[PDB]
């Protein structure tokens, strides 16, 4: 074998500095990366067709053999999942259903022809139906001036959607095209997973009261969850019994429905579409019994047959749609890319935010011409789809087909549809979410950090806006890497003998202290925010402390009386007279602070960096930097604390080196004073 | 001398760890924490007592011999400072100048009493007025129903302002028990200094208007400099000529007489209070040509001569005033803790942030009884006082006697004096604070990081309220430490012969890369944000990129066409027919990554650090981590990589040790391959 043997000399940052020379620094210019890019090869051309238009890409790799039977069943299953979600969320957003059928089949189709993602089910989301109907109600309110139909107050409330959803889509468009969207590499595992997680619950609360078969003011903003659950819960006196009935016959019929599935995945060929059956079965016996008006439950009503005509949105009412336009394109993109970035961990390809925003973008611009409201991604139907085995886009594309082919022949046949049983399927499918709190016990006895963060941003996302909750459960996010900062290692080390490692103290049992060293390692990189916090630390696990030092000989004193720059290091002047009643201890030579661990140093630091070596030579400690990185004595040089040439030789390529060198100034010192 | 020579073997993770044995894990529990500091020693209680009341830790150490003429010195300028300054924020806070008088006696006594900084002056500052002043103005306007005198407006305006005061006062106490003021371990330099002279701007913006002699509707929240500037802009039309001319011709007297001053520092034995030659003459060419009723010129007005008994302020008026005196409190906190770690940064000292604030807030809440606004610390008096020499705080008692003495028999000769005169002295006295700018340059050539930090500081703090733009301000500066993060190193390092150490490749002309070696460092703790950034630069620039080879590989192929886990690294099983035609590399047996400068690992980061791992083992690619700290060991056996238990020997102490293991595993491989 070859064993560990070198043979080199000390290399403290003189010597080690004297031995090397300076590059010629190749010439890295503005112009050669300007130059660069505009060539316009035809590989090059290509890939750009490629990341901004993907459904050329990947069209060729797909493969009949492996591929048909898992996209046609997930389409499938996608259709069946978003024919009454859909409807479910256009009669939340305060719009007929009609138009939520238009916004599940042209935005599908144009995502899956611009879209990156190949696992996310497109489509309407809650609450993003319930910024539209908040916009809606606060511009055309309940009560409005135009027998007692609300056809013209419909019409109202389907334009400022239409004008909002256009200009979200173009300033998501917007976004996109400015490059705007590196913000997902933020968004950490058990934060998007804490964010779907309070989107569900937001779901679940929001749906509620349509369980109920109550109808009650909407809630949009800041505290939405606790206000609309607080409504909810003041009006469970004013309630019918035969909606609510329904709704939880409907709601175990598919949960005993899904344990079943669950239970046998490995019997039937394909998980069958039990939410098809559902839907059928509760218009037919609304259709038979005939609850719209011997009970009086809340039905959605008839389903216009049309494909109408692209029409131009009102653009006048933008300046007053700014704020809400804003909210609405931040959380439709944060959940799109959140749920794209979930499964691609999760099979293992990966996203690009950006193309994820302009494709999203350019989508809701055009299908606001069609009709639709604001789109994102759907959680519910996105983990259907990955569960039931989706591998291409085109599941969504079956989707569409299914929900164009009930548009045209069978949306009469939902004109008796109870809205208890859309919402109970809703919240079945969306049941499947609330496994995902399982990573709670998961992060708690494994890397607490994660777990403060899911907690933080579940709070912060749930009783909070998502608009402002996701920005601020991103900002304790990136302060949660402050704080670990905040919180170093802080450990003093010794070494092995015979050995180059250098360990814990408290580690090891064999790594005996060298007598006169003591090194302090930290590993943060020594900014301001724990700048000081080094030095107390320093000063209190090393038991060396400078202050305490000086007063000590202050004391012994008085108990004992009845350009060219000065040393660094002052030798003790003190005599043996005094120095006999002292509080004598190991009285270590040298302390060395080794900077591997170290990335940068901050002015501050630098400020207390050079106090501390003032301090620490003031009572007659040498101290020495150990394994500095070309960077942090690239940031030494930069500010003055290399003002004193002399400071040059304190500086050590390794923690071994730098007790070697302190070793070598020990033994001349001795030798010059006995020779 | 001591050569650096070590024999010791190579001590990659497992041979390291079967040397050392575990600890006995002394007992560090919450009981033993608990039990101590409750001794109740007298050192204890002694310390205590000084850390919560200053004032009888450093009147001991009170030295007559050379601090009572810098005292005295210091005490008379910031008192001659201190009085037409404190006029002109009671006149700006919408309040008569006898409460400034107030203002400016019980608080710097109490902070004296209290307080821990002994450079800076305690008094009425701007924002604060302004706060208070548009707090009053919102709930007292200014035509309310009650000749036509105004004596009960300013009544009910002093009222709102005490409450407001005290309701600061009591919430920056409770701030301070709590334990909050170790934000002061924030608010950096550049911070402090972008914060202090978005402040002077903002004075000077408040007070540009009252030098004109005009009259305007008051403007405080979000963007308020702007919006004061252009209510100036817009009423220069509306002017009277002779305050702004008397207010020019003290300015220019004032600037003239301060750099007299500076000019001849050597001279003079201390530097003359000219501010009160200045305000003196100012009040009598007043009373002899008599401007006030002559030109119109607006007047200070009469001064009361009392001393007023403690009055207990309104508390029902708390509800209303939430938020402002949150801001109120705010503010203040941050502007005296901000000087006071300029000027003990200055001097060298340190002050303590939790003292200050404690002390702020039983000051005010004490000084609220006695017909006194909200304080702070003055900037302008503290530079001054900083200047002048001040030592210790008795330099404010002076300062309160002295306007003490104004107060009971001097306080009628200052009944005709103009508010031009006032400002125009606070303008002179502020223009101290415009000379910081000269860190702009001082940031530029020297770590544009500094630079970004003090603009962004600045302008959020100028173009926003104070209250919001400092912490926004913090925010984005604990974000400028992700940002630094984001951009490592990211160097591709070798070695030079005969050594331990391993430089970058791009540094000095005789490190030489080990043919089949390729080592990437990275100057980041590698988390969530970073990772996949990490994984592009390795694949980048060391040129392996493990997807590249594969297909490579398969286009190679095609051309030539016409619990027991598998190993991590499998072999190549191309055989030599078709390995005849391949885009032959250096073909690099392994890749190190080394982790001496990384902090920590995230989840996010074992992820990605466990599919790079495999994707290089799939393309048949040894991957070694050299000089992992304990702490990251702990985050990567803490999540699921070392599952299997064949990763264990992929970890290095150091780049050498894992370059001789590399070396020793090839010779081992070619020696069972031939023999």
């Amino acid at each position: 074998t070859q064993k560990y043997h070198v043979e080199r000399p000390i290399f403290s940052h003189p010597v080690l500095q004297e031995r090397l020379h300076v590059k010629d620094k190749v010439s890295e210019s503005i112009g050669d990366k300007l130059k660069q890019a505009f060539t316009c090869t035809p590989k090059k051309i290509r890939n750009i067709i490629y990341m901004f238009l993907p459904i050329t890409k990947w069209l060729p790799a797909y493969k009949f053999k492996e591929y048909v039977l898992g996209d046609l069943v997930s389409g499938i299953s996608t259709g069946v999942l978003q024919l009454p979600q859909g409807l479910a969320f256009a009669m939340l957003a305060a719009v007929p259903p009609v138009f939520g059928l238009y916004s599940s089949f042209y935005p599908v189709i144009m995502y899956c022809f611009f879209g990156t993602s190949r696992h996310i089910s497109i489509g309407p989301f809650a609450v993003i139906s319930l910024m539209i109907g908040g916009v809606a109600v606060r511009l055309v309110p309940d009560d409005i001036v135009i027998t007692n139909g609300t056809e013209a107050r419909d019409a109202l409330r389907v334009k400022v959607a239409m004008s909002v959803t256009l200009l979200s889509g173009i300033i998501q468009f917007c976004l996109g095209v400015c490059r705007f969207g590196f913000v997902a590499i933020y968004l950490t595992e058990p934060l998007v997973r804490g964010f779907t997680t309070a989107a569900a619950v937001h779901v679940f609360t929001s749906m509620l009261k349509y369980l109920f078969g109550v109808k009650t003011k909407r809630y949009s903003g800041i505290f939405s969850v606790v206000y609309s659950t607080v409504a909810v819960l003041q009006n469970v006196k004013n309630l019918n019994v035969c909606s609510l009935g329904v709704g939880l016959m409907v709601f175990g019929l598919l949960l005993g429905g899904k344990e079943f599935n669950e239970r046998f995945k490995e019997k039937l060929p394909a998980p069958i579409p039990l939410e098809f059956f559902a839907v059928v079965m509760g218009t037919g016996i609304s259709a038979g019994f005939n609850l719209h008006e011997s009970y009086s439950v809340d039905v959605v009503g008839t389903l216009p047959l049309g494909l109408l005509p692209p029409a131009n949105p009102d653009t006048s009412l933008f300046h007053l749609v700014y704020v809400d336009a804003i909210a609405i394109a931040i959380v439709g993109f944060s959940v799109t890319i959140s749920m794209a970035k979930t499964l691609a961990n999760k099979h293992g390809y990966q996203v690009d935010g950006n193309q994820e925003l302009i494709a999203l973008g350019i989508c809701n611009s055009i299908g606001s011409l069609f009709q639709t409201f604001s789109i994102s991604c759907s959680l519910s139907r996105s983990l259907v789809q990955e569960g039931t085995g989706g591998k291409t886009q085109l599941a969504g594309c079956l989707a569409s087909l299914m929900i164009l082919l009930v548009i045209l022949a069978t949306g009469f046949l939902f004109e008796s549809l109870p809205q208890a049983v859309l919402s109970a399927i809703v919240i079945v499918n969306l049941k499947g979410m609330f496994m995902q709190f399982s990573d709670l016990p998961f992060f708690w006895r494994t890397s607490k950090i994660e777990l403060t963060i899911w907690l933080t941003t579940f709070v912060s996302s749930l009783f909070l806006g998502l608009d402002y909750g996701l920005i601020t459960a991103v900002i304790i996010a990136l302060l949660t890497v402050i704080y670990r900062t905040q919180s170093p290692s802080y450990k003093v080390l010794g070494q092995l003998p015979d050995t180059d490692v250098y360990i814990d103290i408290d580690a090891y049992e064999e790594v005996k202290e060298i007598p006169g060293i003591k090194i302090f390692q930290i590993n943060a990189p020594i900014y301001y925010a724990n700048s000081d916090l080094y030095s107390n630390a320093l000063k209190r696990k090393t038991g060396v402390n400078p202050a305490l030092i000086m007063g000590a000989r202050r004391k012994a004193m008085r108990k004992y009386a009845k350009v060219k720059y000065p040393p660094i290091v002052i030798k003790t002047t003190f005599p043996e007279e005094l120095q006999r009643f002292m509080p004598q201890t190991e009285n270590v030579h040298t302390i060395i602070l080794d900077f591997t661990q170290v990335n940068f140093i901050d002015s501050v630091g630098v400020k207390t960096l050079a106090v501390m070596v003032k301090e620490y030579g003031d009572v007659g400690i040498y101290v020495y930097l150990a394994g500095c990185s070309p960077q942090v004595v690239n940031d030494l040089t930069r500010n003055r604390f290399f003002e004193n040439p002399a400071l040059k030789e304190l500086l050590f390529h390794s923690i071994h080196d730098a007790v070697l060198g302190s070793h070598v100034r020990e033994a001349m010192a001795e030798q010059e004073a006995s020779a």
